């Protein structure tokens, strides 16, 4: 829904335009996170309600391949100082896999956004600025400089911070020679620049190249400019007071007669209990459909945190839970989320088998994952004619659910069947209540779990014995734990003559 608002108050602010352009862009200098993907799925977000109103939109994705080589993260060989003051996207790749640095981390968030259906327009900074695509609005930068300096020393006043130094240009440069960055020396009044390389060295280079880049604080409203971003959200960070945005809002401006785009603050993301989280880390254990459903469940400015522990099965219920009143095939404002969390349009309810459910059925080895299957129509989980994307659904879920438990999952949810009964005590009467259990399997080898649940809670109702005798008893002989898997689907989902056999103490 605030994506539905935002959509609003860009209809508004902005003019009304046939196609509107919304933007999200990060630096591949190392892994892109959980976190930076909240940058591309708020402009995403947005951008699909946009299209809920008729409008068209254009979702410009940026990677700024194109900065320096600053600093060498963990991981990466030591022994690539060497490369720093390069763009990265001409810095090797560490473990070969691909052409750049930049690729290696560029490769990795684009295939993990694919499986999420979330489609955008990827560009290159490195390769915009070979083919000179900014030629023109870097010269006005430097046509602009003093302005520029004016305006970012009328911010770094404010928090008194000390003014650009005396020789400072809006861009640096990539020595041709040896491709690291340098400091800019002159410029004309048009075009061509002097840059004097690190150690020892000087020379010319024409902006028209590619070898002249604009710092970050033109860089950014230039892009604005180029194409026509009208929405662009982005890190608490760039919102700060004096920071990127509104210093990029006056550069626009005052030197691109353009308006900056409207944003938003996105918050920060993480699991709990807790070193970088990466989408890939997500998949081993939350389907696609539920990531996007969480971005889209919360507010930009309330932080995301993950529980993908024990809080992993209420999550997966409200999840379904949603999804079924979507499609009214069962008992608001969830509705819209829904929708906007989905990039195609909701075509049917898809076999949802209980998380929770998974985690237990998962942990009977003797089940194969058509027994586990059939399990789920007998309980009446998922209908009996699955379809191709159902049976897709609920083999992947079984696979999420088999992962959670061997990663996620806490130790006391974890279990395995007794095949000789321990020995515990057991009184009369438990023993006499276990008897007519056993009693009515077998005379019932049809039943409904709701059914099979109720008859556990009247047997123990009728010879008088507490829940914790009771249940912690039959945990006991079953698993050897006082506690356990829900009771009713758990025992039905075991071979019945076992259950049987031991409810009446004999093997
Ligand atoms: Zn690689
Ligand atoms: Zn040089």
């Amino acid at each position: 829904h605030w994506a539905d608002y935002i959509a609003d108050k860009i209809i508004r602010e902005r003019g009304e335009k046939e196609k509107y352009v919304v933007e999200s862009g990060i630096t591949p200098s190392g892994y892109v996170h959980v976190g930076n993907f909240r940058e591309l799925f708020t402009a995403y977000i947005v951008g699909h309600a946009l299209r809920d109103k008729g409008y068209e939109v254009r979702h410009i994705h940026m990677w700024d391949d194109y900065d320096r080589f600053r600093k060498v993260p963990r991981n990466v060989p030591q022994e690539w100082k060497d490369y720093l003051g390069m763009p990265i996207s001409e810095v090797p790749d560490p473990w070969g896999c691909h052409e750049s640095y930049a690729e290696h981390f560029m490769r990795k968030f684009e295939e993990e956004v694919e499986k999420l259906g979330i489609e955008v327009d990827l560009l290159y900074a490195s390769e915009l600025y070979k083919r000179g695509e900014y030629s023109e609005e870097i010269r006005l930068a430097f046509e602009k400089r003093d302005k520029i300096m004016e305006i970012l020393n009328k911010y770094r006043e404010i928090a008194k911070q000390p003014p650009l130094p005396e020789n400072w240009w809006p861009a640096m440069v990539y020595c041709p020679e040896h491709r690291r960055e340098a400091e800019i020396i002159e410029w004309d009044g048009g075009w061509k620049v002097k840059y004097k390389c690190p150690e020892g060295h000087e020379g010319w280079v024409d902006i028209r190249s590619g070898n002249v880049k604009l710092r970050w604080r033109v860089d950014w409203p230039m892009r604005w400019s180029h194409f026509g971003v009208d929405f662009e959200p982005a890190g608490k960070d760039h919102l700060v007071a004096g920071s990127s945005y509104d210093t990029g809002k006056e550069i626009i401006k005052e030197v691109y007669g353009k308006e900056a785009p409207l944003s938003l603050m996105y918050e920060f993301v993480g699991i709990k209990g807790q070193n970088v989280i990466l989408l890939s880390d997500l998949y081993e254990v939350l389907e696609p459909g539920l990531v996007r459903f969480i971005y889209a469940r919360h507010r930009p400015n309330k932080e995301i945190k993950i529980d993908l522990g024990l809080g992993i099965l209420n999550l997966y219920d409200e999840f379904e839970k949603v999804e079924r009143i979507y499609f009214g095939v069962e008992g608001e404002e969830l509705r819209r989320t829904y929708e906007l969390s989905m990039p195609k349009k909701p075509e049917r309810l898809v076999a949802q088998a209980p998380f929770r459910f998974l985690a237990v059925l998962v942990q009977l080895p003797h089940l194969t994952e058509e027994d586990i299957i059939n399990v789920l129509i007998k309980q009446g989980h998922i209908p009996r004619d699955l379809s191709k994307e159902d049976v897709e659904r609920v083999k992947l879920r079984i696979n999420l659910a088999r992962n959670w438990v061997k990663k996620y999952a806490p130790e006391d949810v974890k279990f395995s069947i007794l095949e000789k009964p321990p020995e515990v005590e057991v009184s009369e009467d438990v023993r006499e209540a276990m008897n007519e259990v056993a009693e009515w399997l077998e005379n019932h080898e049809e039943f409904s779990v709701e059914e099979f649940n109720n008859i556990l809670f009247e047997v123990a109702k009728r010879r008088g014995i507490s829940s914790r005798e009771w249940f912690s008893t039959l945990y006991r002989l079953f698993i050897g734990k006082e506690r356990g898997p829900r009771l009713a689907s758990f025992l039905a989902s075991l071979d019945r003559s076992f259950v049987i056999k031991r409810l009446r103490l004999e093997g």
